[PDB]
């Protein structure tokens, strides 16, 4: 015998995005179109908080008691990875973008440079191709190719198994804050035109058109930052990284899903 009491929308009112504008996208990176992605990161837009939450995962991360994220992505694609991540986080992840070295570098080159503080000098000796990668210490302006090489180093000279995730979360947060805050729908239309036409994605034009109003709203706010990140933690088990069950609860709090 519950009461039927409905209040219609103000209609003429100034636009303020509600929870219907919230979305998640699984983003992955491969060396090229033949190889399995090595990097995995979700991006969750929380319209109420005008923020984008990033969650990176190690390729050898075990999130179901079975195979690694990478193994699952090889066998069943990003859709399966996004499904397993949806069940564990309370998120509704259906869309994904699989970048390659080429398409991710082109995205960065198109959007703009990022200024990052390198905590200590890196001189990485790559034993696959016999090359040395030199990243100097300090606050510096990173171009597309410099940005890509920094983000994808196989070793940062740190014991921390989560450090490549922490670096990727931070560097991508900086990239979004420095180049997307204050952007127009016209500019964002160039970015999405590139995503839809040259990346491996299931994002359609209708998906972007239903969300761009909230995206432009959030980025047009007087904020120094529109990003946040949570790092899913766990433990080493052979060559696997078993995600701790207590991390999913901290992840739920960071997204406001549980």
């Amino acid at each position: 015998k519950d009461a039927t009491v409905n209040v219609s929308q103000n209609q003429t009112a100034i636009f303020t995005p509600d929870s219907t504008y919230d979305f998640s996208v699984l983003m992955t990176l491969s060396a090229d179109n033949d190889k399995t992605p090595d990097k995995y990161m979700t991006i969750t837009y929380i319209a109420k908080n005008n923020t984008f939450v990033l969650m990176p995962y190690l390729p050898n991360a075990v999130i179901d008691g079975g195979n690694t994220i990478k193994q699952i992505c090889e066998q069943s694609g990003e859709a399966e990875v996004a499904k397993l991540l949806s069940s564990k986080t309370g998120l509704s992840i259906n869309k994904y973008i699989r970048f390659t070295k080429s398409t991710l570098t082109e995205l960065f080159d198109m959007v703009g440079n990022t200024t990052l503080t390198v905590p200590s000098e890196i001189k990485y000796e790559n034993k696959k191709d016999n090359t040395v990668t030199i990243i100097k210490k300090g606050t510096q302006i990173f171009t597309a190719e410099q940005m890509y090489a920094y983000l994808t180093l196989p070793d940062y000279g740190v014991k921390d198994e989560l450090y490549p995730c922490k670096l990727n979360a931070t560097v991508i947060s900086s990239f979004i804050d420095q180049n997307f805050i204050g952007t127009s729908s016209k500019t964002l239309d160039e970015y999405i035109n590139f995503i839809i036409n040259f990346t491996n994605t299931n994002i359609e034009q209708s998906d972007y058109d239903a969300k761009v109003k909230a995206i432009v709203y959030t980025l047009s706010q007087n904020k120094s930052s529109v990003t946040d990140f949570y790092i899913p933690y766990g433990d080493k088990s052979g060559d696997d990284y078993i995600i701790d069950d207590n991390s999913w609860n901290s992840a739920k709090k960071a997204l406001g899903t549980g």
